[PDB]
């Protein structure tokens, strides 16, 4: 008997954000996995991932020239979190 | 008996975001997952990623630049954030 | 008999961010796991990774220059800080 | 029987982020875990990782130039810092 | 009969982060682990890691330099510190 | 019977940051651990881990330069210090 | 019967991290172990770690040079320090 009871009751006007997860039971390999449930990404960057088996594998002259360099901005004033009779503001 | 009870009552107006997962049980593989239930991506860049087997396998010269210098601005008052009797506002 | 009860009765208007996980039981392998359930990430970069099996095996000469140099700006008042009948403000 | 009791019972308006884990049982590997329940990353770096197996075997000059040198800014005023009935501001 | 108990009455509006974990029981591997429950990390840097097996193996010159060098700067009044009735603010 | 009780009742608004854990029972290995449970990491730099087997096996001259040189300024008022009825202010 | 209690009872608010840990029972191995409950890493370098199994086994000349030299600046008023009814100011 597995029993799960989550905010069951509630008396007003909340803010929330529920995850529950109840479970009774190639170059790269991901198996029976739970990702992303609340991932928030900002100026997230990946350049060379899994390029695949026998790469550059012979005589292969690389030259790989990563430049993160621009006026870039990000104002995020509540970001998971969630707010109950509140004021948010960007003000900008 | 896999009982999930999950805000059964509710007495107002809340601002939620339920997330239930109840389970009972190639260069790249992925197999019984749950991916972005709730991802927020902004500004995500992904360059060379997968390219397959035996790339670039001989005499390959290579020149990779990855620029990322822009004046770009990204405002979001609430990301991921319910909220309830409350006064947002981006003010820019 | 596995009885699992979170914020069972609220009696008002609370900013929360509930997280139940309920369990009874290649170059890179993962299985079985949880990720991300609130991961915020802000400004990540991952250049080389995983490349592959035999990756610049033989003569590879390779010239990697990672350059992060910008007038990059973050601002966020509350990350992963839910907050009730308060007052949250960039101002900028 | 395995009985957890969490916050049974709330009077008022808090601010809270609940994470409750009850659990009853390749060059990288890794199983049966729970990462990221939380986990805020700001400005992490991962230049060289996982490369490969017989990655620059053999005669496999590397010049590698990780140069993280730019006018960044991070503005967090509450990081997974709950807040109620209180005044955050990010004045800048 | 193992039974866990936590803030099971609040009378208020408190600031908490409740982290309960009830349990009853490749170059690089790792299992049946909790990581990253609240971690947070700030400016974290990781350069050459998990290379893989037989990495540089033969006649394989390397020339690693990592220069963390720039004007970055991270302001952060309140982290993993909830608060309650109180005023924060990031003047700058 | 494992009975463990925490913060059973609260008469107030407290700032507190709860973490129970109750528990009833490859060239680098973990098993069975809790970690980051509330690890706070800034400019954390690891260079050269894990590198694998077999590397830089023969004649391999490395040339390895670190320099952590930069005008970087970190200034956090409340870490990991939850604080009630107070005033926190970062003024720079 | 192995009871424990902890802050049964308040009448207030305090400001308070609780830790409670409850237990009723390759080159690099950990077991069994609870690591990072509250671990603050501040300005932490690990350069050269597990490298591997015959890592520079034989002609490997190595020039190592770590500079840790940098106008870098910690200011942090409280570190798991929690704090009531008073006032936390990092004035700069």
């Amino acid at each position: 008997p597995l029993m799960v009871k989550v905010l069951d009751a509630v008396r007003g006007s909340p803010a929330i954000n529920v995850a529950v997860h109840v479970f009774r039971k190639g170059l790269t390999t991901e198996e029976e996995f739970v990702e992303g449930i609340y991932k928030v990404e900002i100026d997230t960057k990946s350049y060379w991932k899994a390029l695949g088996i026998s790469p550059f594998h012979e005589h292969a002259e690389v030259v790989f020239t990563a430049n993160d360099s621009g006026p870039r901005r990000y104002t995020i004033a509540a970001l998971l979190s969630p707010y109950s009779y509140s004021t948010t503001a960007v003000v900008t």
